[PDB]
DNA sequence: AATCAA
């Protein structure tokens, strides 16, 4: 059925480090040094465990990347948090328009707390520095707003013997809030059938990202 | 019970 298919698709889409992943706990993240398996993602989908995925594989390539749009410390102010939520959506729209201009299929996720991830998937892994370079150049073309931060994952071009950086992956529970981390549409509305949306996510052509990298400069 | 990174 669609739901077990989505388990195998999740594995193929959020494939990062071959033999290490992470789990979100209250107060941080903990590396689990073993390959991810089916049960780990059933724990993810059920709310039992929440998974993060190290982007960089051992040869310093990634099969996916993501923008991380954050509403920074609102704290008190005048409960104007709405303006900053509005600002987070404007910034994501701006990033997303540039991605479609460059013909890069991408997907929005509500993160369960203060923002949105923009996910880009590839059919074959590409060099971490290439897509990082692309995503910095696109960030540089757009206006930003007060209270908003934009982070680019991968955060490093190369492991240097380490693990690199991880990102919490969708369809699970943000421990900080109890909310589901869910895909939304082009106007930030929650998809009703999260499973079917996942089963229809399209991968970009690695052969077209590589050409774009060179064209973006040379 | 809690790491690793920029
Ligand atoms: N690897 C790693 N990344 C972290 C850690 N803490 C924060 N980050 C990441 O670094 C980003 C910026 O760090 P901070 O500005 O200190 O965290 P923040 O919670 O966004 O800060 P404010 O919202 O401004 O209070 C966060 O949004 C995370 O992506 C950590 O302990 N390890
Ligand atoms: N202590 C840690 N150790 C390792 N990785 C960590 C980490 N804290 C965060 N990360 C990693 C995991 C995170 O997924 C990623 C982004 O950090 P956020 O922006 O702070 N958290 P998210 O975007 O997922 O949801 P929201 O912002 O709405 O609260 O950095
Ligand atoms: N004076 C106004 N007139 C019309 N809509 C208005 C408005 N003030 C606010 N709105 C609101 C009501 C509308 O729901 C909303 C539309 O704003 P986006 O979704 O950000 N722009 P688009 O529709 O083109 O989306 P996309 O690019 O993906 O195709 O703005
Ligand atoms: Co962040
Ligand atoms: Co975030
Ligand atoms: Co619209």
């Amino acid at each position: 059925g669609p739901s077990q298919n989505a388990i195998k698709r999740f594995m193929t889409l959020f494939s990062g480090r071959e033999d290490v992943f992470s789990i979100q706990y209250e107060g941080g993240y903990r590396p689990i040094r073993r390959p991810l398996n089916f049960q780990d993602i059933k724990n993810h989908f059920s709310g039992k465990k929440t998974l993060g995925i190290y982007l960089l594989k051992k040869n310093d390539t990634v099969k996916f990347a993501a923008y991380d749009i954050d509403i920074k410390k609102h704290y008190l102010n005048r409960e104007d948090k709405f303006v900053y939520e509005e600002n987070s959506k404007k910034v994501a729209k701006r990033l997303s328009r540039e991605l479609n201009l460059e013909n890069i299929t991408h997907y929005f996720e509500f993160t369960g707390n203060r923002g949105y991830h923009i996910w880009i998937f590839f059919d074959i892994p590409v060099s971490a520095y290439k897509i990082k370079y692309i995503m910095e150049k696109i960030l540089d073309r757009i206006e930003l707003e007060e209270g908003i931060d934009v982070e680019i994952f991968p955060k490093q071009t190369s492991l240097n013997g380490g693990l690199g950086n991880l990102i919490k992956v969708p369809l699970g529970v943000h421990k900080k809030t109890g909310k589901k981390c869910l895909f939304v549409d082009n106007d930030f509305n929650v998809i009703e059938n999260q499973i079917e949306f996942l089963n229809n996510i399209k991968e970009n052509k690695a052969t077209e990202i590589n050409k774009l990298f060179r064209e973006i400069f040379n």
